[PDB]
């Protein structure tokens, strides 16, 4: 409210870390006067976007981590660029698709996030957490929130306000969950995972 | 005066893209197509100055973007083309960029504007596997990716089919690996040729 | 029969590229006298068995190279051991699984492929054709058969007859059919694996 | 005179099987068990010479070997330890051996021995993903592995359950990683040092 808010989501569930994540650290304060704000967004782009709109007029963040799921990553990653189309290799939800979607029409084709992507690694470096920047979020509905985010801030004058996509590793329960013809996936405890987002979170704020 | 596929590769020590775009340099293609190759040094200022060169004396009616991605299994092609520079290795000039855009006031990205679904279908029909691939790096690759389309739009010629292939290492690529390092996915060269041919082929049909 | 025989065998398929190698080579004739029989054995290690057996001891064959499909390897390779354990991750064609079962009741832990795996490869790199040694065939059918002949000749005092399995990549087929949420496979053009097990073949028989 | 588990890891920049083994030294397990720790070298003459000493002086109930192997995602139970030593990097003196067995007129493999499906179910049930490996490479993680259970058979002591337990890197091990390899799989030390217990734990409720 009139203290800055930092916007953190998580996506909603069998099993999913960036909402375990989000939920736990959902009102952190953090120096500087800062509060961490978190929401679970729905993995269906339509009501995701309709929802991350609404916070993002409601909440009026000073900054926003959007963290989503990789199953398969092995270590935190921070999303470069949101691109705006919608090409997604499994159904969403709602068991609906999309095929080399724009995401709107006559917007650019991406936008950079605008978090403070060095800051981030290095904090994650002096906590003990490997971590890298990643040049593609898939285009499924991970990619779609940050590029509708990034596009709705800059739409609404607010730019400047820092704004990325945090993807994390399977946690032991989606590890746990593969079934025995897969492959076994890189996971982090829970705890690991969490930990990599709330120092995700100071490293912004202390930034901005 | 008849219609030009500019055929790109990267020169070298083993380089499948450069041996691809040298064999077909010349191929005639239906509806009065020809291909004409060139290779581009692996360093980003001299590799755009190059390719604006052949894109502005060879006027071409597509542009096919090729170099090797070691470690890939299939032949790929490239969604998007970033506005940015940032090398995990250096160029052969020695040089890296970090997080380095490529021109000021410009778009963070281009989509590329082959016809991608209709190259995956040829490849499938001629029983090439093959995907979209939706990150070209931030290296040379993806520079040069960003740096045509980029020349297109600005000289009134978005219309011009233009991306991206990614092709797998060879055989030689392959056989050159350290002996401490994990085997590489390779294409024997008559294999990746073919799918540069392939590819060639669809994007001038549709055209 | 009265010249020396190399037996070569695949398995039989939806796509198999040992099947296509070891038809394409069969009667190939080799340098010394030596010529290639082939036969194709089924995916259920009884059957395989029993008749590899018949194919030991009808063709009385001077070196063994049995042969099979490793899809996602990206390169060919040879056998170091076979293992004296049946555990299928996946089911044969009759629909059976086996777990920690050993093959045969006292009877060594392992035998050691007897190729000369060192020739190969260099034969192999010679042919430009990547490869190396793999220390795991795992425990289904191609582990089983690699087991089966080694123990067979051992006790038929045939240990000297060289004896070992080449692992071959998904060839195009294979690739081509791997469903869309799957990951893409490393594969080999038919016509390079076939190369490789000719190769293979030829550094065999002049060796022996 | 109470049961003894002997816990080795190897000796490191970072091990985290080290790690594991150094804290759980000591530890006093259910029906009067107790963990005997120990660090082997890197060097497989000398730590089969430890090896067999520990064996020998310890007289352990049950023997579990730990130690790194970079890359992989989850913990993992050696299924059997092959009579080849064959290095694709030197060991810490430098050397490499080339398809070397271990021992002349010795079989050429020994399965291990420890309760592999209880551990599974023991790591499972504690929400640890693992699994069995059979392959433990040719490299001084196997050559121990196939040491000790030679040496516990040669001594008429095969009924002493024995195996190899490898663990993915730890933080340490995945930070250092040159810019230029790809990222490694990893667990912070204290789950690999949870799964270690969990199946040093099963291991023991067994026997």
């Amino acid at each position: 409210g009139s203290m800055p808010t930092l916007l953190l989501t998580g996506f909603e569930p069998p099993d999913n870390p960036s909402a375990q994540a989000a939920q736990e650290l959902h009102g952190l304060e953090l120096p500087g006067g800062w509060g961490v704000h978190s929401a679970l967004l729905p993995v269906e782009p339509h009501a995701a976007g309709a929802a991350l709109t609404r916070l993002l007029s409601e909440q009026d963040p000073g900054a926003v981590l959007l963290t989503g799921l990789a199953a398969g990553r092995p270590q935190v990653t921070l999303e470069r660029v949101g691109v705006g189309v919608m090409d997604f290799q499994i159904p969403d939800n709602a068991g609906q698709t999309y095929r080399d979607q724009p995401i709107e029409p006559d917007a650019p084709a991406a936008y950079l996030a605008t978090l403070p992507l060095r800051a981030i690694l290095a904090a994650w470096r002096e906590a003990e957490i490997p971590g890298d920047i990643s040049n593609s979020a898939g285009l499924y509905v991970c990619n779609f929130v940050l590029y509708h985010a990034l596009h709705w801030l800059r739409e609404h004058g607010r730019g400047a306000v820092p704004c990325g996509f945090l993807h994390v590793p399977a946690n032991a329960a989606v590890a746990l969950a593969v079934p025995a013809d897969r492959p076994p996936l890189p996971y982090l405890p829970q705890s690991e995972i969490t930990r990599a987002v709330r120092v995700a979170a100071e490293a912004i704020t202390a930034q901005s």
